[PDB]
């Protein structure tokens, strides 16, 4: 396990335990299932590069403390 974190309401830090295995559409899903949002036709930001789905963290290097974040901020918190 390793925790990160996601910038995705305007009002808030969201953060997850997820594991480097884990593909980013299943990351996605946990995230939309705590806050609503972002919707699955949304790519997350990670360093510069919107990810792609059926990749992994690990296969963009997401490590332990690493900061996602969305395109498009929901508001609230």
């Amino acid at each position: 396990a390793m925790q990160i974190f996601v910038k995705c309401l305007t009002g808030k830090t969201n953060t997850l335990e997820v594991e480097p295995s884990d593909t980013i559409e299943n990351v996605k899903a946990k995230i939309q299932d705590k806050i609503g949002y972002p919707p699955d036709q949304q790519r997350l930001i990670f360093a510069g590069k919107q990810l792609e789905d059926g990749r992994t963290l690990s296969d963009y290097n997401i490590q332990k403390e690493s900061t996602l974040h969305c395109v498009r901020r929901l508001r609230g918190g």
